């Protein structure tokens, strides 16, 4: 039971948070305990439609969830992945420790969670090896569309 997960202060936050982590479908399958500390450390900001929130070819150290809006990912002008609610990105930087591999733009007033790499590291630690077998799925896209793979291999 998780009575114990939403007592304290925190728990407002931990709150509102969670239905939303159920949804985002990698970590829905964490359990409780861990997704309640993913909760705690979550920050929110947004983006107006047309900003960038990944520019291909950076650093990067953030890892994102969109909680509301549209935004798109292409690579060399190839539109790779639309997004929505309940969608995460930006986690290949982070754990392949390379750049960007790819433009992640807003296509109207999008709101997000995210995490530092730092946090990213620290809470996520447990399915790195799940997170990165959906990689396999980037590939077949990358190949579908005829660009380069080296940024994953
Ligand atoms: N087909 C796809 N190939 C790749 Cl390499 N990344 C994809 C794909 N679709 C979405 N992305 C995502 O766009 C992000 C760009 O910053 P990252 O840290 S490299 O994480 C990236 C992925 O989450």
């Amino acid at each position: 039971h998780h009575e114990v997960l939403f007592q304290g202060p925190g728990a407002k936050k931990r709150k509102m948070y969670e239905d939303i982590l159920s949804h985002v479908n990698i970590l829905k399958d964490m359990d409780p305990y861990e997704r309640c500390k993913v909760a705690d450390c979550l920050k929110s900001k947004s983006y107006n439609d047309g900003e960038i929130i990944i520019k291909e070819g950076e650093e990067g150290d953030t890892f994102f969830i969109l909680i509301d809006g549209n935004a798109v990912a292409s690579k060399d002008n190839k539109v790779i992945k639309t997004y929505t609610k309940g969608d995460y990105f930006g986690e290949l930087a982070l754990l392949k420790n390379k750049p960007r591999a790819a433009t992640i733009k807003a296509q109207n007033f999008c709101q997000v969670v995210y995490l530092d790499r730092k946090s990213f590291k620290r809470l996520l630690g447990p399915i790195e090896d799940i997170l990165h077998r959906n990689v396999e799925n980037y590939k077949k896209v990358l190949n579908e569309l005829g660009l380069d793979t080296t940024c994953i291999d």
